[PDB]
């Protein structure tokens, strides 16, 4: 942390977060959501870190170089350590990365070290490659160098996120799926975990071997998994936490801007929000199926009457705003609503839907208050504007991912947060063979398109290529874009570090204070 000149810290640094849910997990190789990142970035921390405003920074890498952009060194400080008082070296990352790699591993991010294209990754994704065959290496115990396939004039970018943080091979080896445990875990980020009830809480405390510790404030943090968005704001309201997650109740939020101004915080976020609709499950494989769904969803009353936090109506995957984004708006986001209406209308009665035998079909979500409330609103406009019927269910976090990945639904509420500010870190996860495809999307076409992006050694080839792989995404009507999230949250006047120019909000505690209050 940075504390400004003349600001008077409070006696006692703690901090209370919300986190919107119970985490998947703490092992960085077996998560994907926001949640779980907002622990690990505290926990675990890789070659680079984003900095109070979001730029890739030194992390556990102090320097690094590229050569031809397809082979990266990064040299290591030799301060680095865990939180046991061993280094953090060259070949903690090997081992992390091989991990990450394996397929006996199954991580939902197995696919990053694709999307960095570090070689030999596909036939070690495939088993026709053993794990160690990676395009890594440890140089020795302070240099660790990368090995890409391409060129990746953005690679650097990548490393910030969990997926690429280094873990503890004694721990997991020796305790297995309970290395993430209090009494056995291992940490090399500015904190190191404390306590672990589920559902309850997790207290992280600082970690006097981090090699920046001197700069940390905060001594403690706890992360709260309430996905309650109206619980949220009261037990923020009430004093018990600093700062919310950044999912708005809408039941309160008009009220919270007019009566808390200045603890409501609204800033530029890439993600967006979008139902995600299984393409492998018939009759969503039928593209006249989806794009009704597309169509018939009214984005303005969903986004400016229903929710109306300042959102933007989305007809992308990637949001427009991404560094990179030359996206080219289609022309049915143009008409009025009922011209989609009649075209969604026409569509599905040409898939076969009657009044007779009309589409009936499962609508998922995580439990939410803000989640609920739009799923009831889109249900009732797809009953309205389309004539489908949807049947609402309602799943934890950690469920609600697994049960996407197993394909085990029929449409999914979804939202998609930038990992690094590039438009592939949207694009990648539609792959036909990305880890992080839960929509079972397979194009190879929309696949091509994006291979040729690092094909070619020109910024502006590349971003008309991103253009076409967002419009092909789109004919094919793969997601229903519903809107381009902003990140709203409150955070106490207390709460000093938080600046909220990061579009990518990696929010590390180590860069927070609190002020005397």
């Amino acid at each position: 942390a940075d504390v400004p000149a003349g600001v008077q810290l409070a006696d006692k640094q703690t901090l209370v977060r919300n986190n919107g849910s119970e985490v998947q997990s703490l092992d960085p190789h077996k998560i994907e959501g926001v949640p779980e990142s907002n622990v690990s970035r505290d926990l675990f921390e890789g070659l680079l870190i984003s900095d109070v405003e979001g730029h890739p920074s030194p992390g556990v890498a102090e320097k690094w170089e590229n050569k031809d952009f397809k082979v990266w060194t990064f040299h290591l400080r030799e301060n680095a350590k865990w939180s046991d008082g061993t280094p953090v070296t060259a070949h903690d990352f090997v081992y992390s990365w091989q991990r990450l790699a394996d397929p006996n591993t199954a991580s939902p991010y197995a696919s990053y070290l694709q999307y960095g294209h570090i070689a030999n990754i596909d036939d070690i994704i495939a088993g026709k490659k053993p794990a160690t065959d990676l395009g890594v290496k440890a140089l020795d115990d302070h240099t660790f160098e990368v090995t890409l396939s391409e060129p990746v004039p953005y690679f650097y970018k990548l490393l910030v996120h969990p997926s690429v943080s280094p873990v503890p091979k004694s721990a997991v080896e020796k305790f297995g799926d309970k290395w993430t445990q209090p009494a056995n875990i291992v940490t090399n980020g500015a904190y190191k975990l404390k306590n672990w009830v589920v559902n309850e809480r997790i207290v992280l405390e600082r970690n006097p071997q981090y090699w920046d510790n001197a700069k940390t404030v905060i001594n403690q943090v706890t992360y709260l998994p309430i996905s309650s968005e109206v619980t949220d704001v009261n037990r923020y309201r009430s004093g018990e936490i600093d700062m919310t997650y950044n999912n708005m109740p809408i039941e309160l939020f008009q009220k919270l801007k007019k009566e808390i101004p200045n603890e409501v915080r609204v800033d530029p976020y890439l993600c967006t929000y979008y139902y995600e609709i299984n393409n492998q499950k018939a009759p969503f494989n039928d593209v006249r199926v989806r794009t009704a769904l597309k169509l018939a969803l009214d984005r303005d009353i969903i986004v400016n009457k229903v929710k109306n936090q300042g959102d933007l109506p989305a007809y992308s995957y990637t949001p427009p705003y991404t560094d990179g984004a030359k996206l080219v708006e289609p022309e049915w986001f143009k008409w009025s609503q009922q011209k989609r209406n009649e075209e969604a209308k026409k569509l599905l009665a040409e898939a076969g839907f009657t009044a007779d035998k009309p589409l009936t079909f499962d609508l998922l979500y995580n439990t939410s208050d803000l989640h609920k409330k739009l799923a009831i609103a889109v249900a009732s406009i797809w009953k309205k504007n389309l004539g489908v019927n949807v049947n609402l269910e309602n799943q934890e976090w950690k469920t609600f991912l697994d049960t996407r990945h197993q394909g085990t639904f029929d449409v999914a509420r979804a939202g998609w947060c930038a990992d690094y500010n590039e438009p592939t870190s949207f694009l990648n996860t539609m792959l036909s063979d990305s880890s992080n495809n839960t929509a079972h999307y397979k194009s190879p076409a929309f696949d091509k398109l994006i291979a040729d992006t690092l094909k070619v050694a020109d910024d502006t080839q590349r971003s008309e290529l991103y253009a076409k792989a967002e419009q092909q995404l789109d004919k094919d009507s793969a997601i229903v874009p519903v809107y381009y999230y902003v990140n709203a949250r409150l955070v106490k006047p207390w709460v000093g570090g938080y600046t909220g120019k990061d579009p990518l909000d990696n929010i590390y505690v180590k860069n927070l204070y609190i002020i005397k209050h």
